[PDB]
Parts: C-alpha cells; structure tokens; sequence
C-alpha cells in the first residue's frame, strides 16, 4: 500500500525539474536497455514534475482553489502520482513491470485529457461565484501559464515513452521529426483552417509562402520539431488571420492573401504570418493572451512555442492588418524544455496585495 | 533663506505627479491670466515631481548610489529644487515674480541639459569600480526607465512654459504642432539618417512611404503631437536600418529600400519601418533595449513613445530583415503623460534579493 499523497508530495516537490533538448529526446533508443533506463529516469522524473506543479496550485487564492473544477483537476494529479508511486520498490529488469509502467502512463494520459477546458471552467466558476479582482486575475495568469507549460511537458515526456515503447512515421523518434519540413506542416495548418473559413464564409484568403535560407538560398528549410506543436500553432494564427481578412472585407469578391515567411538564420527558425485583415488596436493585443479576458488558443500556442526557447509574438497595425510571428530554435541543441520550478521565487510572485501601481 | 533640501523632498514627495493631456497642453493660453496660472501650477507640480524621482534615487543600490556621476546629478536635481522653493513665497501678480520664474526655469533647463550621458557615466564607474551583478542590473533598468520618463516630462512642462510666455512656428503650442504631418517628419529623419549612411557608406537605401487612412483613404495622416520626439525616434529607427541594410549587402550596389508604412486607425497611428538588414535573433532583441549592454538611442526612444501612452516595438526575422514599429495614440485626448510615481508599490522593486529563478 502507498503514503499518503502529501508526504509524497513534499518528497518530490525538493527536486527541481530536469529539462531535456531536443537533441536529446532525439538520442534515445528503442532497445530493452534503453526501455528500462526510460523507466527508470521516468519513475523519478514525472514525480517530480507533477509534484512541483501540485505545490503552486496549492499557492493560488483560496477563491480560486476552493472552486469544484480546480478541486477535480488537483485530484486527477494527486491519483496520478499515487499511480507512478506504485512502481517504487519494483524490478526494470521485470519485463511486466515495463509493460505495466507502459499502461499506467497511458492511463494518465487519458486522465488528464480535459484538463485544459476544465481549469478553464474553475477560471469560470471563480468568476461567476466571487466575482474577479485584479490581485486574483494576476496571479491565475501567472500561475496558468506556469501550469499549462509543465503539463505540456509531462504530455511530452508520455507521449514520447509510449510512442516510442508501444507505424506511419518511423523515421521520427516518437512525436518528434528529425526532418520536419516546416514549409508542409504551414500548408497542412493552411488547409484546415480553409476548410473551416470556407464553412462559414464562401470564401477564403490565398496562401503565399516565401522561404529565406540564408546560409543555403536553395535549399528547403527543415528542422527537428514535433509537428503537431508546430501545427498547433499555425492552424490557430492561420484561423484568426482568415477570419480577419473575411471580415474586414464584407463589401469585397478580393480577398487579400495571408503571406508566410519562414526564414532560417543561424539561431533562429522564425515564421511570419502577415495578413491585411484591418488590424486591431494595440490596446487589445496584451488581453489577447489573457485566460482572464476569454478561447485559450493564442496563450496556449504561445507556450508550445516557449516550451522549446521559442516564444510567439503579435504585432498589429490598427486600420491596415496584423503580422504573427513564431520564433523557433535553429538547432536542436538550444531547443531545450523551458520547465516552471517550485521555490521561493515561484512561492513570491503568489504573494502580492491591493495597492496603487508604480505609475501615475 | 531656504529649509534644508530634504524637508523639500520628503513634502512634495508625499504627492503624485499630475499628468497632463496633450489636449490639456494644447489648450493652454498664452495670456497673462495664463502664465500666473501656469506659474502657481508650476511652482508645485515640479517640485512634486522632482522630489518623486528624487526619492527613487536613494532606493538605488549603494554601489550605483555611491558613484561620483550619480552623485553629480543628484546634486544638480537638489539645486533645481531649492531654485523653485525660491518661487514659494512670492506673488503671481508682480510681473517681476513671472519673468524670474522663466529665467529660472531656463537655468534648470540648462543645468540638466547633460543628464542622459553623466547617468550613463554612473552605470559605468559601477561596472568599473565593483564589477555588475544581476540584481543591481535589473534595479538599474528599472530605475532608469523611470528616471529617463520623469525627466521627459520635466523637460515637456518646462520647455511648454518657456516657449509659450517667452518665431518660425506661431501655430506650434510651445512645443506642439496640432497638426504634425507623420509623413514630412518621417522624411525629415529619414534625409537626415541618409547623410550619416552618404558620409561613412557612400551609399544608403532609398525610402518608400505607404499611408494607410483608414476611415478617409484620401487624406494625408495629421495628428497632434510633438514633432522633435517623433522625428528622435525615427531617426535612431532610420540608423539602425540603414546600417544594417548596407552592412548584409557589401556584395551588392542595389540596396533594398527602407519601407514605412504610415497608419491611422480608430485609436492608434501607428508607423512600421521594415528593412531587408538581414536581421538579429530573438535572443539579442532584448539587450537592445537595456542599459547596461550599452547607446541609449533605442531605450530612450521607446521612453518618448510610452510618454503619451504610446510604444516602441522590434520584431526581427533572423537572415532577412526587421520590422520597428512606433505606436502612438490617434486622438489627443488619450495622450496622456504616462508618470513614475514614489509609493509603495514602487519602493518594493528595488527590495530584491540573488536567488534561483521560478524557472529551470
Ligand atoms: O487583427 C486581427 C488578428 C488577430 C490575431 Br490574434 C491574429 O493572429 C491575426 C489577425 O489578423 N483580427 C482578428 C479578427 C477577427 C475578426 C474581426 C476582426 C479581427 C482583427
Ligand atoms: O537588424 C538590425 C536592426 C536593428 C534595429 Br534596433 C533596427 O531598428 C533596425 C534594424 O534593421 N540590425 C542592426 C545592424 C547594424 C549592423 C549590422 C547588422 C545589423 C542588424
């Protein structure tokens, strides 16, 4: 039988999370030696993530943490840690303990497969119960965009276990691509989201895309990345360009096209979706990735850009259109998990009260 | 005779600065009715506001504290000060009180007209004496950016004062144009920018202009605003671009142009320099904005922008080029000074100690 959940809590919660690169993510194998150290590294490592994120969520405001939908996603954590604990005292060299380690991750998995919407439900039910202060409202934003990157990387680190331990893609290493061709993964997030903006318009924008190889001018970028990340992102900028462009042109059979750029330079790998669907006001911009102001698509498309060294940034210019860009990590060695830690100064930025601003 | 300086500063750093519109600055006569009010506002509202920063001084670290250069414009603001106290007892009615008070105010002017570079100075006689460290650099970004936007706005209440009770634009307000062509000052910097490119390059890209109206496709983009401070910001964006563009092109004897696009919105102006210079990665644009990898051309620059709640913003595509874009505020009514205050939310940023980062 196991301890109670706390005492493993404040167990795993003293380590700080071990952040992999891409490069090496990449670098594991698929051998019995390898599926072992996986687990290994697995059964120590997914406890302490799970549990440094368990110890902020227990730092948000009571109103937001005595609300049903927070209390259910805390359980969720809580019966999974308890799940990985089970496999303590157990034996690698036990093919059934590999393979039983194999099932529980992809329970988890399924567990935790709503956790998005129904934070966003607790965000909701705070809201409607208490009503928002602006203390409250910044530190739910400080903490979901720490929470969301963890989770992002506990997905990660099952998806690639499992993927890997247990079809169409076998030359990509679980969910990674050592030779994504991001010029496709643009064409593939294009096509979906004109099947959508067809659906409700008639009509939709052209694709343009131009690459910039600049150390290679002929040569098709690529790179390592997991595509469906990538592809994430793109689908949701790709829908508010087109919805822009759609609407900002009722009176027009012309629509303007959405131009791509994607240039590759010697650190970065950056994407530039340019629309002229009329801009928005640079008041508005900040709130488009608050969870507060919705709809989580554009902050959470940020964080898989972050979840790498990248990040995602918009500028608009109001009355003309918007340019969204994605900067990514050239190489695969910079391109490192930018994990969220429990300790004091996570533990400070929860402390903070009602008082006038700095400015005038 | 006059109280010691510190019983000035710890009265008038009790208030918060009182920050103006540009339509309250434009609607300011030039009567003598005027210039007695504008004396008995002024006799206060400098004084507050140079106790305010001069109390923000003394939060500084006491390496950066203890510097000769620091310690030089201290004095210098204590001198100001104590000019002013002079002001306290004296009556509006006395024409000889107005005429004194100007040539006062122009002293100040003058003292202080060498702030920037001796600041700049102190940061270096810190790195030099003692070495940086981390917390005392973000201390200094934070303190400069406040104390660089608090003297902006002396320089604006003081330069509005003197130009108005004491030539070649009678329509001007002071130092105000109600109706700035945003095109003949992009111009203006650009042709200015284009002799330094001429004398050290013998070359320089061409400029295009495109403007956007967008309620009235026809008419030329006016606005009200202080020409000096749009044509500072353009001319360090000019620089910046024209170097960069003859720098990835010393091959090549056809310069890509510089490319503005000029647009007026319901809300924002906003004006985009985009350049084909070949760019700069991700990790290199933040630097361009502190204080202490320098230069203080872009943090200064992007100080005039937030000064009517505006900004400045970069956004660079490594191997291929960048975009600056300046937002400003459309309508005079929402420019409005944006002022540092002394409180406590103030004091707490520089109550910070070295330890481990929230993030891995
Ligand atoms: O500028 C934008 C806009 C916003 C984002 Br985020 C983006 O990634 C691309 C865009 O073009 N919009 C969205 C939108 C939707 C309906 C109507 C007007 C607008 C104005
Ligand atoms: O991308 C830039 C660049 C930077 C800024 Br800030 C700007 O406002 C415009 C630019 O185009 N540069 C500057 C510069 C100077 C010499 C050489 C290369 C580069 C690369």
């Amino acid at each position: 039988s196991l301890a109670g959940a706390p005492k493993y809590i404040e167990h795993f919660s003293k380590f700080s999370p071990s952040p992999l690169s891409m490069k090496q993510f990449l670098d594991f194998g698929s051998s019995n030696a390898c599926e072992k150290t996986s687990f290994t590294f697995l059964r120590q490592e997914l406890p302490v993530r799970l549990a440094n994120i368990m110890k902020e969520i227990n730092l948000l405001p009571d109103r937001v943490l005595s609300t049903p939908s927070v209390q259910l996603v805390q359980s969720w954590y809580v019966q999974s840690l308890l799940d990985i604990m089970e496999f303590l005292d157990k034996d690698p060299e036990d093919h059934r303990t590999l393979s039983q380690f194999t099932d529980a991750l992809v329970t988890i998995r399924n567990r935790h497969n709503d956790v998005v919407p129904t934070m966003a439900q607790g965000v909701l039910e705070y809201k409607d119960t208490y009503g928002d202060d602006p203390v409250s409202n910044q530190n739910i934003q400080y903490f979901l965009d720490r929470f969301y990157l963890s989770r992002i990387s506990i997905r990660m680190l099952i998806n690639q276990h499992t993927l890997i331990f247990d079809p169409a893609h076998p030359k990509h290493i679980g969910s990674i691509d050592p030779n994504c061709n991001v010029s496709e993964v643009v064409k593939d997030a294009y096509d979906m989201a004109k099947l959508l903006c067809d659906k409700y318009y008639m009509a939709s924008p052209d694709l343009e895309i131009q690459e910039i190889n600049a150390a290679n001018s002929k040569q098709p970028i690529h790179m390592v990345y997991v595509p469906s990340h990538l592809y994430h992102m793109l689908f949701e900028l790709f829908k508010n360009a087109m919805r822009a462009t759609v609407e900002s042109h009722e009176s027009s059979l012309i629509l303007p096209p959405i131009k791509v750029m994607v240039a590759l330079g010697e650190e970065d790998l950056s994407i530039k979706m340019s629309d002229r669907g009329g801009g928005v006001p640079l008041r508005k911009i900040e709130r488009l990735f608050s969870y507060m102001y919705s709809g989580y698509g554009l902050p959470i498309s940020r964080l898989y850009a972050k979840y790498f060294q990248g990040d995602l940034q918009l500028f608009s210019m109001e009355g003309f259109g918007t340019d969204a860009v994605i900067y990514l990590k050239a190489l695969s060695t910079d391109s490192v998990e930018r994990l969220p830690v429990y300790n004091k100064s996570a533990w400070r930025h929860y402390q903070t009260i009602q008082e006038a601003g700095d400015w005038c």
